[PDB]
């Protein structure tokens, strides 16, 4: 505990960074943390709960995975690599939007889903319905990434998001079908190979969602399953303005690698 | 014909490249071509017909999109971004493998599917069944990318692949359901934003499969639909050993830009 904390502190000082981390068990209990209850910007980590909300509306018969979400170039965003590919067709399905939002972090895809669930206020409501008293969305993409110090819009804490993610992935509020879909989608994430996953062994099942924002923000939340079958969530939130991008990912990987050491013990 | 062909020759000479190209209409008829009947290595363009073969088996009730294809690290390849993510779980579904092979060009995923259809011989048989007398697969990933001059293993022609792709996308061999799935997967391809698509307007629906190989090989085949609702396929095969990677993609985009200029006139 003492050791894990001093290790993260050393990483802060070496990198002139701020790091928040929570490692939780299947049931949401804190195993190890550092600044676990400090507020950070979600950045794109919000897309994981967003996808769960959409899945919960499918579960409730309020949404259909093949429903066409019609849009045109007016709905594009600067970072929207899938939506730009599909725009000439005039739509993406709910399914395609979920996959794009999760595995590519597509901002237009995420905005399409936000539109269909009732916008950031309804994602906040969703967080509260899960027992997450902290996490909140307020803005749509891309303005939710400003990461201004002291601004509580669009924020979580490492503990809260770790506990929310553990509930979604290992808990039972989603149907078994949706829970399975979410897990396989996260495992297939394309943006997290240099982040938490780079600090975990390849033999562990891992799924994650990254975030990147202004003021040097770089985040990742992952679930993983060890070879002994034990289940965890690791949230890692960082602000590292003095680091270059590859160095920001290495910092998260470094955190994961320290977590790996604790899990093994 | 003349203007188009001279534009491509110009590109060859400017880039010390070899380029083959076929632009075909919906029904496979050649609109414009340059070296359209010369052989080139398919490289990863083969993964488009591979996916169609798998969908044809689904259509026939011989395959199931949710079937788990079990594998372990012994199945991984050097370029296998998706399969490496899923390997701890022990499998990928047929659907996951199709999506990964198409949109990422994942080599392990393609090899998983090849195993389930009977391997390169049966993909070649599928080509034949479609009326493509030329295209052939002989090796699995990654050795199929050697692109050695005069080696006919793992080769097609720009016209053969254009016609095969137009049959698969716009013809009757796949069910409506499977045709739509294939199309939407190709439209979401993640590796073609700087190749054919970069030369076509944003308003045209485009879906594509790229290929990259040794000896400067860089390929792309795409279907597109203009705003008038006319349907085409464009296949572009290039060997450009003297260019850097980004320049190889720009060469393909430049070909597609010439095809665009032509299609607009035709319309
Ligand atoms: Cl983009
Ligand atoms: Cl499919
Ligand atoms: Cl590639
Ligand atoms: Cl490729
Ligand atoms: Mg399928
Ligand atoms: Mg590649
Ligand atoms: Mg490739
Ligand atoms: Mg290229």
């Amino acid at each position: 505990q003492a050791d894990f904390e001093h290790a993260i502190s050393d990483l802060e000082a070496h990198n002139q960074a701020k790091i928040g981390v929570a490692l939780v068990s299947e049931n949401g209990n804190l195993i190890q943390g550092y600044r676990a209850n400090e507020r950070f910007a979600m950045c794109s980590t919000f897309k994981l709960p967003l996808a769960a909300l959409v899945l919960s509306r499918i579960d409730a018969g309020e949404e259909n995975p093949e429903r066409k979400l019609h849009y045109d170039s007016a709905f594009l965003e600067e970072y929207a690599p899938a939506a730009k590919r599909y725009v000439a067709t005039g739509y993406m399905t709910v399914t395609e939007a979920i996959q794009s939002a999760l595995q590519l972090s597509d901002n237009a895809a995420a905005n399409l889903l936000l539109k269909e669930v009732g916008g950031p206020p309804l994602l906040t409501k969703y967080f509260r319905s899960l027992g997450d008293k902290v996490s909140r969305l307020d803005r749509i993409e891309p303005t939710l990434n400003t990461n201004t110090p002291g601004d509580e819009r669009d924020t979580t804490t490492p503990m809260s998001m770790a506990q929310t993610v553990s509930k979604l992935i290992f808990g039972d509020t989603l149907t078994y079908k949706s829970k399975g879909q979410l897990r396989r989608l996260l495992i297939g994430n394309q943006t997290g190979d240099k982040t938490i996953r780079a600090g975990l062994p390849d033999s562990w099942v891992t799924g994650d969602k990254t975030g990147s924002c202004a003021n040097g923000g770089r985040n990742d939340v992952a679930f993983f399953i060890t070879t002994a079958g034990k289940k965890y969530v690791l949230s890692v939130y960082t602000n590292a303005p003095e680091l270059q991008g590859e160095e920001r990912a290495l910092l998260i990987a470094s955190v994961a690698k320290l977590a790996r050491q604790y899990v093994v013990h």
